[PDB]
């Protein structure tokens, strides 16, 4: 892919690609209370990285009108707010707040760069892709079956992870604290990078722990002791070795020297701290420590926290920000994600309906199954 195709890719991607309609859909919901897509903030960057905020539009033409007029690199949604965001400048200081947001997450694969092997940074690969898809899973299960929210858009960033969108009604009303609160409830990851271990459990497992270890258990061999192979060398296992107790690395150590993969090694592992227990819970402590996802509070306590909006196109992959079916989760691939090259490739070949005849279809029908069962629960 070439960004330098880019600001004219964005030109066509904004108006025959881009759907104006699922989105406005989306943000208006319904119609059932006013001036709640008028007061939505909207920001863009520009070419040269110029970027501007308190964007606010009256309906969905004036939105394709600003969009393609800009044709911004980023799009990032916002806030509902008191007043127009457009208007602020009129608002006296005191009234001008954040009232309504979504409740959101943002999970990226740079902040498993202590225990993933494969890449760091930026850098994906189908070796440390399945650390998202148990992600996706664990937190997924954590809003739906311990929170009962039942509206969740996942979409992929573009590059190095994903978004979670919880638009319930009464979610979007949340305080900061108990967003806060929610963020709390679901992390078990804790430190820096003074902190070698991060995670120490009770004596007594929380369900919601319970639940996440046995998702981490069904990926864990394939994820961690193949692929990743977190056991394979010392200067690995010592990392491992820092997790838990002294008093067993010894015995550890000739174990691991005379084992010859990580699976004998990891099995060692389980056999010396079942034994340990006895006169705690080391190998969960470590699964989850590896492959357990963190979170930013910043990210999900504020309800005017600008978030990257969906169908955005990233500026160096030009993949498309694209929503993730639940149902395929293990299958995703954010290798075969389309392109924006890719989608005016395929419509530069042939109305309303141009997009589904590109590789942008099945994401936008998993949006437009997001949209339904929110009309269902308006309704009844
Ligand atoms: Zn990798």
């Amino acid at each position: 892919f070439d960004p330098t195709e880019l600001p004219e890719l964005l030109k066509l991607y904004y108006r025959r690609l881009f759907p104006y309609s699922q989105y406005y859909r989306w943000l208006n919901y319904g119609g059932v209370i006013k001036n709640y897509f008028q007061h939505r903030e909207f920001s863009f960057t520009l070419k040269d990285d110029i970027y501007i905020r308190y964007q606010s539009f009256n309906n969905q033409s004036d939105l394709e009108k600003e969009m393609q007029a800009a044709n911004p690199y980023k799009i990032d949604i916002g806030a509902v707010y008191s007043h127009r965001p457009n208007q602020h400048n009129t608002v006296k200081l005191g009234a001008f707040q954040a009232q309504e947001k979504e409740l959101v997450f943002d999970i990226d694969m740079t902040d498993y760069d202590d225990v993933r092997r494969c890449c760091s940074s930026a850098d994906i690969c189908p070796k440390c892709w399945t650390l998202m898809t148990m992600a996706i899973r664990i937190i997924d299960r954590a809003l739906k079956e311990d929170f009962g929210f039942k509206h969740r858009l996942w979409v992929y960033s573009g590059r190095r992870g994903v978004h979670c969108w919880v638009c319930d009604e009464s979610v979007r009303k949340l305080s900061s604290a108990v967003r806060s609160g929610i963020v709390e409830y679901l992390s078990l990851v804790k430190g820096g990078q003074d902190v070698k271990k991060k995670v120490h459990l009770s004596e007594k497992i929380h369900p919601f722990i319970r639940k996440s270890i046995n998702i981490i258990k069904k990926y864990f061999e394939e994820y961690a002791l193949v692929n990743q192979d977190i056991l394979e060398n010392k200067e690995s296992w010592d990392k491992i070795l820092a997790l838990v107790p002294e008093t067993i690395h010894d015995e550890l150590q000739q174990s691991f020297q005379k084992s010859h993969n990580s699976l004998q090694r990891w099995e060692h592992l389980k056999k010396v701290a079942s034994r340990y227990q006895n006169n705690p819970w080391l190998e969960w402590e470590i699964m989850l420590q590896y492959c357990f996802p963190r979170l930013d509070i910043n990210v999900s306590k504020g309800i005017n926290h600008l978030l990257k909006s969906p169908f955005s196109v990233h500026p160096k992959t030009g993949r498309i920000s694209v929503p993730i079916d639940l149902q395929k989760v293990d299958q995703f691939d954010p290798f075969t994600v389309p392109t924006i090259s890719f989608i005016c490739r395929e419509l530069d070949a042939i109305r309303t309906r141009d997009y589904k005849k590109t590789s942008l279809a099945p994401y936008v029908k998993v949006f437009e199954h997001f949209l339904e069962n929110l009309d269902k629960s308006r309704k009844g």
